[PDB]
């Protein structure tokens, strides 16, 4: 009743769009000359991936909304986020592919925080 | 080396779109007076948004590909996607969300089909 | 280093069979009579079944480990199993199913508050 | 009505066992110093995790059951274990982390093999 219907259809399209990008960039990473520099990027995108994955489902689900739980889950995925956009920044330089992904990381980590300020 | 990578990023694109599509058409239903009547719907949909999620992911990973692999759950989506959709479109006169969800099953079922035909 | 391995091995372990437990328990309530009084606990579940894959799936990873994702995952996690075991026990009367699903839940979530407590 | 609910269960227990099992085996690779020469083991495992997680849930819902659904989505379990039990066995020598998880594979192989063959 108090929620901004657009901001969460953005935070569901941004989770969507940097699991792929986690996903996506995990691969890129380990096929990388580099791979054995690269392992906490490629863990991480495998944590960012499956957090947003799961955010994206459960903001997705209205019936029963319980905003204790999507809090929780909005802070996991924005902290998750966070933790990955500085990590794939950090290789902006060694490839494009990364600087993507961190680009992708910052854009959800400020979708889920610009909900999870609006659901009080 | 033969992959239309157009026809890949098609495919990937469609499985999240169509996961989320089935997850928010789950949860539709559920909130429905005629539930009851909706069982297998929902059922279907919650294959098929855990079966696109599966193949968005298989598919985002270059590293190692594997044909076999890649072709078998290519395969899978393709036959959730259709049981679902014409799952959905039964209930396209009852409400938009499934018209709206067999729209997102059949045009994922297709871009599956089409990277699966070129896969030889 | 100041980690229980012990406390991390129940926890992994709770959750594949809690996210397991509750996707069983989403499709039984599914196919309860009284499935139009049952929605809430059906939503809850596919939550906490999705909530508890991501977190088995970044507990079950040590490669460059963050305190700070784990901590706000194992919080989430928490939260919606305490959730979902709430909203199962209140049809504890209804079917055997949910009874068995609240046990579960209550157990993920005792799990995740013992690994939580000890990361500091 | 036909189905043998042992081999059912056996197969969800498998898929759990064995996406967690691929998905820490991807986690230790990713930590081992020749980590370049296990690219494919690490993809491998993550597909293994990925569709070995939807198999599960998929085989635990029996609401409006669709045995093209359910085979499709376990010959491709039991594609993906076969490679990736191929693929971990290739480092058995070199790290008991992979030939455990070689035999997770090959045990849920088996068990969608199993489930498969009495699905007519
Ligand atoms: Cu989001
Ligand atoms: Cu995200
Ligand atoms: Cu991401
Ligand atoms: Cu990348
Ligand atoms: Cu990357
Ligand atoms: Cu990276
Ligand atoms: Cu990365
Ligand atoms: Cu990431
Ligand atoms: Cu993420
Ligand atoms: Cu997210
Ligand atoms: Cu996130
Ligand atoms: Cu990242
Ligand atoms: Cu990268
Ligand atoms: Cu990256
Ligand atoms: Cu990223
Ligand atoms: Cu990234
Ligand atoms: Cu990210
Ligand atoms: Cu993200
Ligand atoms: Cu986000
Ligand atoms: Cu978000
Ligand atoms: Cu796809
Ligand atoms: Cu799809
Ligand atoms: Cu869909
Ligand atoms: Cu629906
Ligand atoms: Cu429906
Ligand atoms: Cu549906
Ligand atoms: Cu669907
Ligand atoms: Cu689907
Ligand atoms: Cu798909
Ligand atoms: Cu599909
Ligand atoms: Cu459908
Ligand atoms: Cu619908
Ligand atoms: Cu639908
Ligand atoms: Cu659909
Ligand atoms: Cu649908
Ligand atoms: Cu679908
Ligand atoms: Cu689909
Ligand atoms: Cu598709
Ligand atoms: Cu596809
Ligand atoms: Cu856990
Ligand atoms: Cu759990
Ligand atoms: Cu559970
Ligand atoms: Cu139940
Ligand atoms: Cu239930
Ligand atoms: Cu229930
Ligand atoms: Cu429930
Ligand atoms: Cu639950
Ligand atoms: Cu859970
Ligand atoms: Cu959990
Ligand atoms: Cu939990
Ligand atoms: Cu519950
Ligand atoms: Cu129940
Ligand atoms: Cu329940
Ligand atoms: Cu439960
Ligand atoms: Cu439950
Ligand atoms: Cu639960
Ligand atoms: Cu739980
Ligand atoms: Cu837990
Ligand atoms: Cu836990
Ligand atoms: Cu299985
Ligand atoms: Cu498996
Ligand atoms: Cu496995
Ligand atoms: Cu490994
Ligand atoms: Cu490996
Ligand atoms: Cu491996
Ligand atoms: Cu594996
Ligand atoms: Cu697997
Ligand atoms: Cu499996
Ligand atoms: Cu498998
Ligand atoms: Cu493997
Ligand atoms: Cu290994
Ligand atoms: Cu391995
Ligand atoms: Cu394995
Ligand atoms: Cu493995
Ligand atoms: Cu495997
Ligand atoms: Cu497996
Ligand atoms: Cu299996
Ligand atoms: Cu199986």
């Amino acid at each position: 009743g108090g929620v901004d219907r657009e901001a969460m259809a953005r935070c569901i399209e941004e989770c969507l769009r940097c699991a792929q990008a986690c996903t996506a960039c995990a691969d890129a990473c380990l096929s990388e000359p580099t791979v054995a520099d690269l392992t906490k990027c490629i863990r991480t995108d495998m944590d960012c991936a499956d957090v947003c994955t799961a955010t994206a489902a459960v903001l997705s689900r209205h019936t029963g909304y319980d905003a204790n739980v999507t809090r929780a889950v909005l802070q996991a995925c924005a902290t998750v986020c966070a933790a990955c956009g500085d990590e794939c920044a950090r290789h902006a330089g060694m490839a494009e592919h990364c600087r993507v992904c961190a680009e992708a990381c910052r854009s959800c980590e400020q979708a889920c925080q610009e909900l999870l300020a609006g659901l009080g």
